[PDB]
This record gives C-alpha cells, structure tokens and sequence, in this order.
C-alpha cells in the first residue's frame, strides 16, 4: 500500500494473512485474502501458482502485524487450495485471478468470529458501484516501489473505481483489462496497491453493506500515472465461488 495510513485488524476483521513454509523451515509472507465464511478464505491464484501444494501454507486471521503475533489471532492450515482452472498470465495481466483456501486449525476448526475476525459479504451478481466510487484496499505490501522491506503494520487506503472505457484506453492498459477485472486509482496517482498486497480485499459500500468488490490482482508498477491497480471483479465469479465452496 503506497500512501494511505496504518491500521489494525479491527478495521478490516476479514483480512487474512497468508504465509508459506519453505524447505528448511523458514516462513515468509505470501499475500492477503478475505474471509467469506468460517472455513473459507478468498485470494488471488497468482499468489500460489508456483507452489500449488496446500501443505506449504499458513493462514492467520485476526493479525495486525507481519512478523509478530497479534493478541487473539487464529492460525490455520490449508485443508484445500483451490486455484481457478482458467487462470492465465501476461505480461502482467492475470486472468481469472481468484483462489479459495479452505482453512482448518490444528484442532480441526474453522474461524470463530470475534472483534478482530468477522466475514465480508460477496456482492450480488453483476452488481458493482458506479465508477468514481471510493473504495478501500488493505494489506502488508510495499509502502514505496523501491522498498525492499514490507511494513510490519497493516495498512489501508482509498482508491476510486475507474470505468472499463477509461481503463481500456491504450494509454492506460489497452486490451490487458477485461470485463472480469476492475481498475481503481487515486485521482493524483499518489496512493495505490503494490507488491505484497495481492490477494487482499477491495471493499466498497453498496446499499449500506460493506462488500468484497475486488481482490488485488495486478498493475504496472504502483502509484504510477495512467497505471491503475487491477482487481478481480468478484461479482463475475459467484457461480465459481459457490460451487467451489459447497
């Protein structure tokens, strides 16, 4: 998250922090995700495609910090890691960039709601806010493109939805962006998602309800003029989600 502000998990209680254990036993951060029901985290497929084995992953819920534990967090394994079969990539512009992780604790349980762990509603099909609407994004991604480190403290920012006609201009993303994607950016290009924010929530308020509108997916650089962040458009994948979670 370029710009925006620091936050804690209470302000985004559905945010999931996804890590992977390496051979040798080191644990490194992977991507964010969003809890959509007690046993199901939703994220991006590109976070996982290179290491598609469920056993390698650890999911935390209720966690506000990257490398230290937050009081009341829940730690899970991945019982199943569900990648979208139609996924495709290039050169940046990932298609069908959506994944389901079914979570289970060592004790065999799913998420238990608390002040720091709640679920987020999916939108109704083909229902998204009008362009220009302001929405929030959350994650542990880079604070500046040149940074090497990721922030220890969770962050959020605000970005505005961009129309497909604006995004599809050659001087934006041309044909890289499809109707199953959403573009969002800051009017001054000063805040944005960045490396490490992938998989996490774009949350918009539609009809009073906080809604999982998008999942961080790709962009060229970050907080670059004419180069918005790109999000998987959740409202075009409800059938895939429902089948895959049933």
């Amino acid at each position: 998250i370029i710009g925006g502000e620091f936050t804690t998990i209470e302000n985004q209680p559905w945010f999931a922090a996804i890590y992977r254990r390496h051979r040798g036993g080191s644990v490194t951060y992977v991507c964010g995700g969003s809890l959509i029901s007690p046993c199901w985290v939703i994220s991006a497929t590109h976070c996982f495609i290179d290491y598609p084995k469920k056993e390698d992953y650890i999911v935390y819920l209720g966690r506000s910090r990257l490398n230290s534990n937050t009081q009341g967090e829940m730690k899970f394994e991945v019982e199943n890691l569900i990648l979208h079969k139609d996924y495709s990539a290039d050169t940046l512009a990932h298609h069908n960039d959506i994944a389901l992780l079914k979570i289970r604790s060592k004790e065999g349980r799913c998420a238990q709601p608390s002040r720091t762990i709640q679920t987020i509603a999916l939108p109704s099909m083909y229902n998204d806010p009008q362009f220009g609407t302001s929405c929030e994004i959350t994650g542990f991604g880079k604070e500046q493109s040149t940074d090497y480190l990721y922030p220890e403290q969770l962050k959020m920012t605000v970005v505005k939805l961009i129309s497909h006609r604006e995004c599809q201009q050659p001087h934006y993303y041309g044909s890289e962006v499809t109707t199953k994607m959403l573009c969002a950016a800051d009017p001054q290009w000063k805040t944005d998602s960045c490396q490490g924010d992938s998989g996490g929530p774009l949350v918009c308020s539609l009809q009073g309800r906080m809604t999982l509108t998008g999942i961080v997916s790709w962009g060229r650089g970050c907080a670059l003029k004419d180069k918005p962040g790109v999000y998987t458009r959740v409202s075009h994948f409800l059938p895939w989600i429902r089948s895959h979670t049933k």
